[PDB]
C-alpha cells in the first residue's frame, strides 16, 4: 500500500528480541479467512510470475513426507514413486509471534509468523523453492487427509539473523508478499 513501511517498524519492534535464536524462521503466508492456501488457478499464476521475473534467483524442488508425532515434526525423504524413504529431519516448531497483515479488498490475506524450529498425521509436500536474494518463495502442493491444497509463503534467507533481518528487510517482505497477495482471482 506504499506506506507498509509504517507497519514494518511495528513488526521489527515485536520480534527484535528473538533474532539471537539460531533457529528463527520468519515467514509471510498467503491465505484467506485463516487457512494458508490459495486456489490452484492463482497458484499457477504466482508460479508463472516468479519463474519469469527473477533472473538472478535460484530454484529447487523437493517432495517431502511430514508426520506430527508427540509435538515433533518428522521429515521423510521420498523415492520416485513418492513413498517415504528414511527420515531426514526431526524438528519441533515453536511459534513466538504471529499477526495477520491488512491487505486490499479482494486480495489474499497475509499471515506474518515468527517461529523457532529446533532440531532433535501425514503431509506429502511437493515444494518448489525460488530463492531471490534474502527471500525464498515456497510454493507447496500439500496433501493432508486426502485433500490437496496450494500453499504459498515467503521465507527469510539469512547468514546473520541479527545483522540482516532489519526493518528495511521487513518492508521488502511486505511489498513482495503484497505483490502476490493482489494476484487473487
Ligand atoms: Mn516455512
Amino acid at each position: 500500500d506504499a506506506e507498509q513501511r509504517a507497519v514494518a517498524k511495528a513488526l521489527f519492534d515485536a520480534v527484535n528480541k528473538h533474532l539471537s535464536n539460531p533457529f528463527i524462521e520468519v515467514e509471510m503466508r498467503l491465505g484467506q479467512f485463516f487457512t494458508a492456501c490459495v486456489s490452484t488457478e492463482d497458484y499457477e499464476r504466482i508460479k508463472t510470475y516468479l519463474m519469469t521475473e527473477m533472473e538472478n534467483s535460484s530454484m529447487t524442488r523437493s517432495v517431502t513426507h511430514d508426520v506430527s508425532l508427540r509435538g515433533w515434526r518428522h521429515t521423510y525423504a521420498t523415492d520416485e514413486n513418492g513413498n517415504p524413504t528414511r527420515c531426514v529431519s526431526i524438528v519441533r516448531k515453536k511459534r513466538l509471534f504471529v499477526k495477520n497483515i491488512v491487505v486490499p479488498l479482494g486480495a489474499y490475506n497475509l499471515r506474518f509468523a515468527v517461529s523457532t524450529e529446533t532440531p532433535g498425521h501425514t503431509r506429502l509436500k511437493d515444494r518448489l523453492s525460488i530463492t531471490d536474494g534474502m527471500f525464498r518463495y515456497d510454493m507447496t502442493q500439500v496433501t493432508e487427509k486426502g485433500v490437496l491444497m496450494h500453499e504459498v509463503e515467503i521465507e527469510g534467507v539469512f547468514s546473520s539473523h541479527e545483522k540482516q533481518l532489519t526493518e528495511s528487510w521487513l518492508e521488502e517482505l511486505l511489498r513482495r508478499a503484497m505483490r502476490l497477495a493482489t494476484l487473487r482471482t
